[PDB]
């Protein structure tokens, strides 16, 4: 869930964000969090919070934890329609069998309205670089590195299962790259700005069967991020307007576009070129069929989002067909075809 204010989108995809278990404190209190490469903060609902969001979620209670350490600096984070405010504490953070001691976390005293209200997760565990963390927070993965919990392979790898008939939603592997989730070879791209997992893209294109010219975007190259906490692909409004027009999409009304559910059958691939290799998304990958106000809507996986500097956010739509390696040893991002 990207930080910053922005328009309310038509469809709320919080239901389809990918999340997983962690525990905090001694003895462990359990939570579910988004593992979010688009942010660097860790936060959970506080037991001191009495907002509607907090009361419907699991809440961290410092007074039951023997490893809790006070801090109390205040923080704020904005997430479009919602914001999170509270204070920092420290405690043991358990991710699978790893034990991160002295991990800072935001105890959220207030959480944002209705946008975040339907979250099936309790909070967010950010996996980006420390430059985008709120003051007083060292990101979890940085602490894993500092404490030597990764056996000197300071990467993590992300596999997303989109098959809504499966049990598995995928995994995050800390300190490993699992070749049993990919085929072929990995294409690495260097990180261009250490904040987000941000890198250069060479071009974006689509070739329709029923159009006489291709759609060529990002023709001089562009910047992108790999963001596990965003469902859709977002890009500069004018480029995405153009792409969705090419595809036969109709805008309304949060930078999202709707496609005619009866005309999906010949939609073309949309191809991102990265480190000179083509990453081609199939319409079966990028069209989201959503039920909303008792309607059946075919939502384009590409939405417009105005950034301070223009940027493509390669969210779960992009990441699904790929196994992705986030490598802090070499400040690079790796992509391979998912197995």
């Amino acid at each position: 869930i990207h930080e910053g204010p922005y328009p309310e989108p038509l469809v709320n995809l919080l239901d389809v964000v990918y999340y997983g278990p962690i525990s905090i404190g001694t003895p462990p209190q359990d939570f579910q969090v988004i593992f979010d490469t688009g942010s660097a903060n860790l936060w959970l609902p506080s037991s001191k919070c009495t907002t509607k969001y907090c009361l419907h979620h699991h809440r961290y209670d410092s007074s039951k934890s023997s490893t809790y350490e006070a801090d109390g600096r205040n923080f704020t984070i904005v997430y479009g329609s919602g914001n999170v405010e509270g204070f920092i504490s420290k405690d043991v953070c358990r991710i699978g069998s790893a034990k991160v001691s002295g991990q800072p976390l935001g105890e959220a005293l207030v959480v944002g309205g209705e946008s975040l209200l339907e979250a099936p997760f309790d909070g967010i565990l950010g996996l980006a670089y420390p430059s985008i963390a709120v003051d007083g927070v060292v990101p979890v993965f940085d602490n894993m590195m500092k404490q030597g919990l990764l056996g000197e392979q300071n990467v993590f790898s992300v596999y997303l299962n989109r098959d809504p008939s499966s049990k598995e939603g995928g995994e995050v592997l800390f300190g490993g790259i699992d070749h049993d989730h990919y085929k072929g070879s990995i294409t690495y791209v260097p990180v261009t700005a250490k904040g987000y997992w941000q890198f250069h893209v060479d071009g974006v294109k689509s070739v329709s069967a029923s159009k006489s010219a291709p759609e060529l975007l990002c023709k001089d190259g562009c910047e992108a991020i790999a963001n596990t906490g965003t469902s859709l692909i977002t890009g500069p409004p004018e480029e995405v307007d153009s792409l969705n027009q090419y595809l036969g999409g109709t805008k309304t009304e949060g930078g999202q576009y709707l496609l005619d559910c009866d005309k999906l059958e010949s939609l073309p691939n949309v191809t991102f070129t990265i480190s000179g290799k083509e990453f081609s998304l199939r319409s079966k990958d990028y069209v989201l069929k959503v039920n909303q106000q008792g309607q059946t809507l075919c939502v384009s996986g590409f939405m417009g989002l105005e950034m301070p500097q223009p940027l493509w956010i390669l969210g779960d739509v992009f990441l699904g067909p790929y196994y992705t390696i986030f490598d802090r040893d070499q400040d690079r991002v790796g992509f391979a075809e998912v197995a």
